[PDB]
């Protein structure tokens, strides 16, 4: 038997927060739901997609301990509508669980505790406390390179380790997808220096920023070669990582590369746009031809539609065209800082840099295509 | 057409008044264009799906008067992301077979197709226009098109069935809609003019009329005949087919003698529906009526039971009658006040909901098995 009472908004606060792991197409009935365990003065909440859990904990008056499962999102949304200040009685007599608020009575079916999966984090690191916003920035400036395949290939996570440069130890999030890298950094705070590199799923990624949100001014991290765990204080997520060895991308991040040019970003950008729109495909290619003084960017549809537009821009070398997929490099343009952006070409056939003069601490590849 | 100049605010004014109508999928390519015509101090544009075309004009500085074709979507999101206060200059001539279009350092060449394959929507045998109050015939279709069927037949369900009937000497403007589980009537009094043969709108239609009326002025004229109806707003005009067919004698189907009468807090009510109809994802739900008690049950196939107790004002007969949840909830979400009086027969008979503080509607809900 499990019987307790809990304040409508904990309940809802804990829900809330769990209910996100939950895959609304589920064959598997026991991942749709949450697992419910009362003790002393606490109900704690789990759910899972089995390759990460997230567990939280509201305040409660508990009767009778115990723990079953219960659906996930049909146990949020009635709460949801529930008054405001409504005390929620959970128990069970038929082997449902009841859901008991003023003149409102819910039977749910459930299933036995036993059956729903257990993560276990043996091995993890000592907790390691990272600035909230930090670590939001880190997720922000690079989340987008993350791909969005279905498979657990190693580009579709984010690749989270530590490097020392510049007199420093930095902690460093790198994604791609192989179309395009971002980069972003942060002078490693105390006990994160020499983490193993981890791979962090997209979807993991998005749960902990998700958290982030309603978050405290630290949020700590763990981290094992097969496993992650973020503590944002009552919650917490714990996550598989991604197999393998991330690809050796300070390879693929151009160095040298001398033709440099700088440009008005937020005008830039709307001219890509611009001129983007004349397509409707999926994909749209934009070519830069790029001389001294102007870009001029040009975009054709598959049914012979073209736009035109001439920017001026920072630039003094030889003359070249260059073609880039007009999403990734708008991309870019949406994670730049400030009003000017910096980019670095080689040759039209290589990776180009771009870089951002308010932010040290951020790097984007863009990778060409055919003009 | 062949060479204007029009600012970028008029333009897309114009544009967006009449792309809406244009669906995003065209088997025939030049149903996804807009007919562009130049001449005097006028651009013109018309855009249609074959059942329905609207048109608009704006003023632009005309050098040379034509007429041609030219992606309506495209050429709405072009214009949208020109600067404020842009110049735009459109051409087409014998140097490129595209269409120009040409503001500050941006300059795009469309594909284009000929006006004369555009599509051609006679407007012979219109009633003269008709001067509505824009609010009331926004309440007429917002009172009502919920219960329009979402079907994509020519059946009479599918549109809204607007008329003019004298009742008990005073003649009414009225909007009816079904879709065979439930109606919603609503009406006016007539404005001078309307007394207009009944014709049943498209639900497209309407839906497009409804929009316009979001920019539309103080009035908004309408025409009708057997075969079309006409809707103008200022510049602007909707003019649509009509769904051929005779619309049910809906008056048959409307209960007048229910004498089973009972009232009570609306808002109340539809929060505790809404609640009990979360453990389920068209489904129904019980209400237990007794004298001062509306008992609500959900079921599902999964075990799930959802129930709650509201208080209401009845003191007759106690019965079990069951309806679809969501179409109860569309009834109390047009509620205008804070009551809701719902009158019954018997459990298999149409109940009627009336909205005690606005005679000038009607809802009926069909009831299900419980």
């Amino acid at each position: 038997s499990m019987k307790l009472t809990i304040e409508r908004a904990a309940l809802l606060k804990a829900l809330g927060h769990v209910q996100s792991v939950v895959e609304r197409r589920n064959t598997i009935p026991i991942l749709s739901n949450i697992l419910l365990s009362a003790e002393g003065d606490r109900l704690s909440f789990s759910a899972t997609d089995l390759d990460m859990e997230i567990i939280d904990e509201g305040f409660a008056q508990i009767d009778v301990p115990g723990q079953i499962t219960a659906p996930a999102h049909t146990l949020y949304e009635i709460v949801r509508k529930l008054p405001d200040g409504a005390d929620v009685s959970l128990s069970f007599d038929d082997p449902r669980l009841v859901i008991q608020a003023g003149r409102s009575r819910f039977n749910l079916p459930v299933l036995p505790a036993g059956d729903f999966p257990v993560m276990s984090s043996d091995g993890l690191s000592s907790r390691i406390a990272v600035d909230t916003n930090e670590l939001i920035r880190l997720i922000d400036k690079t989340r987008f390179a993350i791909s969005t395949e279905e498979t657990r290939y190693y580009l579709n996570g984010l690749y989270v380790h530590t490097v020392n440069e510049g007199g420093e130890t930095k902690l460093r999030a790198v994604a791609t997808d192989g179309h395009r890298l971002a980069l972003a950094e942060m002078p490693a705070p105390e006990g994160a220096v020499g983490i193993p590199g981890v791979i962090v799923p997209r979807k993991t990624i998005a749960e902990a920023r998700r958290l982030m949100e309603s978050a405290g001014e630290t949020v700590d991290l763990q981290v094992s070669p097969q496993k992650v765990r973020f503590e944002f204080g009552a919650a917490a997520l714990t996550s598989k990582v991604i197999d393998g060895a991330f690809p050796d991308y300070m390879r693929v991040i151009p160095r040298d590369n001398a033709k440099i040019l700088t440009l008005d970003n937020d005008l830039f950008a709307k001219a890509v746009d611009r001129v983007a729109t004349i397509s409707a495909e999926k994909s749209r290619s934009v070519k830069l031809a790029v001389e001294p003084g102007r870009i001029t960017l040009t975009v054709r549809n598959m049914e012979a539609g073209q736009a035109v537009e001439e920017v001026e821009v920072d630039y003094d070398g030889e003359p070249f065209e260059i073609g880039f997929n007009a999403r990734y490099l708008l991309d870019v343009c949406g994670q730049i800082a400030g009003p000017q952006a910096e980019f670095r070409f080689a040759d039209p056939a290589s990776p180009t840099l771009v870089v951002d003069p308010v932010d040290p601490g951020v790097k984007y590849v863009l990778m060409p295509l055919r003009v």
